[PDB]
């Protein structure tokens, strides 16, 4: 029995959960649910990423404390993830005492071990507000084309890129004051000292090939020291012994994985598991599910931080691509930038979980939610292949056989074909080849429906003296449904609950080896209804 700690990336507290977040959290949750079904000790950990200058400024503009704002968004996020049945064992915050203490500890160890350097830099500063300006809080006139009202390091009219210090007549986005260059001492993490260690990790074959290829590009460009401090005013953790200095959000954010696990252990009264999972000698496995925009932090800074502070490193990184809708990046004007909360007003969680799972693989390629295909695939696969095996057979069992399934399998060979597939399907879930698993499951569903078609229960049912045959056929179909729903249990939690209620049994991975014989099932109302394009049109309209 393995010990496994799985995370998803920590969502920022200054925006709502959308379908891009949901791709990642669904992918991880399917994997986690499968690992639990195979008997492992699994800890599925997340948290909101609650620090930084954008969050501080947003709270100020709303006239509330950052603490109030992040608390509201934490509740909103957790409500949405709960609505998709994301099965976290703990959902915490980077703004927490556990993360403060662990961030201070890691920084102190890195500093004692020689990996922290102090250097003065020059940066644009708003002297009226009294704060250093990140690039996107400087606006001005493009030096190339002279277009006004351009933000940061690029012009949205002519496409030019430049340092914000080249903007003509620059203005602070916060106050409107003219910014000036000002010096400040910053603290830097000496990432280059870990180059050889990180190159050996890249070559080991654990990482996705596409991720290893990106790493080689980054080694070729040259690793640099990493600026891990920000000046007051800031919403974050103060640096010990450095008044007016704070840790940059991205230093504390991955430490938040550790902080969330520590919080879970502490709430459970468990004084041993934190060190069992995070010490250098750990035999537990640690996996981070992340998107391709945040690889650098997780594959270079983070393993180096851990190595330099005497903690174990990730076992693997599992990186996914971006979500597209109708083939294109989500578009607010077209109504394809869809919030998780909006989704649930129109469709259930299982439909999106299924669709994403059917498209996902172990590679980093983008995943397209084609809304026409979504309707067609949910209806074809869930309603007409899988649920059909229950719905077409359960009525006869309940009405003519008192709910009782036959005492023997009508076609034991066919049943064995279904149970023999468990090894390949389980390996597909394990390896994150979700689309392969779904293809295998649906091929079996096709075989099951062909069996029922070949036996023609709608004929047998009207023919005198054929009650035993009818019960046999319908019971066989229900047993095939039991197996298919076991394979899909990681994917479709709510349908699975309805299936378990109908079947009067919890679905376990090994349970499929004992078919339901001489066994009472319950009646049900529709296990899963069809969807249509009018609902898609409503979703898009509601998102504009
Ligand atoms: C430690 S993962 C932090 C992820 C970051 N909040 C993001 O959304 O990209
Ligand atoms: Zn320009």
């Amino acid at each position: 029995a393995k010990k496994i700690l799985v995370t998803c990336a920590l969502p920022y507290a200054n925006g709502s959960i959308h379908l891009g977040h949901m791709l990642e959290h669904i992918q991880a949750d399917v994997w986690v649910r499968y690992q639990r079904m195979r008997g492992h000790e699994v800890n599925f950990i997340c948290a909101d990423d609650a620090h930084g200058t954008p969050i501080m400024l947003k709270a100020q503009q709303l006239g509330i404390t950052p603490e109030q704002m992040i608390g509201e968004m934490s509740q909103e996020h957790q409500t949405d993830f709960a609505g998709f049945n994301i099965s976290y064992d703990n959902y915490h915050s980077t703004h927490s005492e556990e993360n403060r203490q662990l961030s201070e500890l890691i920084y102190s160890r890195l500093k004692e071990n020689g990996f922290i350097k102090n250097r003065t830099i020059s940066q644009l500063y708003d002297p009226e507000k009294g704060m250093f300006l990140p690039d996107r809080f400087v606006k001005g006139t493009c030096p190339k084309c002279k277009s006004p009202d351009q933000y940061g390091d690029n012009c949205e009219v002519c496409g030019a890129t430049y340092s914000p210090t080249e903007l003509i007549e620059p203005k602070s986005v916060v106050s409107g004051a003219t910014p000036v260059m000002r010096d400040s001492e910053h603290f830097f993490f000496d990432l280059p000292s870990f180059s050889e260690m990180l190159q050996a990790w890249t070559r080991s074959g654990a990482l996705q090939e596409q991720v290893a290829n990106k790493m080689q590009e980054w080694f070729e460009s040259g690793l640099q020291q990493w600026d891990i401090s920000r000046d007051a005013p800031y919403f974050g953790f103060e640096i010990p012994n450095a008044p007016g200095k704070y840790f940059y959000v991205w230093l504390d954010a991955p430490i938040g994985y550790m902080g969330s696990f520590k919080n879970l252990c502490d709430k459970r009264g468990d004084s041993v598991s934190f060190d069992e999972y995070w010490k250098k000698d750990s035999t537990a496995e640690l996996y981070h599910f992340i998107g391709k925009d945040i690889i650098y932090f997780h594959s270079l800074f983070w393993p180096a931080m851990l190595e330099g502070s005497n903690f174990r490193k990730p076992s693997n990184l599992f990186v996914h691509g971006y979500v597209t809708v109708n083939g294109a990046k989500m578009s607010k004007s077209r109504g394809t930038f869809i919030k998780a909360s909006t989704w649930l007003n129109h469709f259930d969680a299982d439909s999106l979980r299924y669709y994403y799972t059917a498209k996902l693989s172990s590679r980093i390629d983008d995943i397209d939610l084609n809304l026409e295909d979504f309707v067609q695939r949910v209806n074809a696969d869930i309603v007409n292949k899988v649920v059909n095996l229950a719905s077409r057979n359960a009525g006869f069992i309940n009405k003519r056989f008192d709910g009782v399934l036959a005492s023997e399998l009508a076609d034991p060979q066919l049943y064995k074909t279904f149970t023999d597939a468990a090894e390949v399907i389980g390996e597909a879930w394990e390896s994150r080849e979700f689309g392969k698993a779904v293809r295998e499951i649906m091929a079996l569903a096709d075989l099951a429906n062909r069996y029922v078609d070949e036996q023609a229960p709608w004929v047998v049912a009207k023919q005198e003296g054929r009650d035993a045959d009818l019960q046999a056929i319908c019971s066989m179909g229900i047993n095939l449904f039991r197996v298919l729903m076991t394979y899909l249990k990681p994917v479709l939690p709510k349908l699975t609950e309805r299936a378990e209620a109908f079947l009067n049994t919890e679905l376990t991975w090994d349970g499929i080896q004992q078919p339901l014989l001489g066994h009472k099932v319950n009646p049900f109302k529709a296990l899963y209804n069809r969807i249509d394009m009018r609902q898609v049109e409503a979703l898009v309209e509601a998102s504009k």
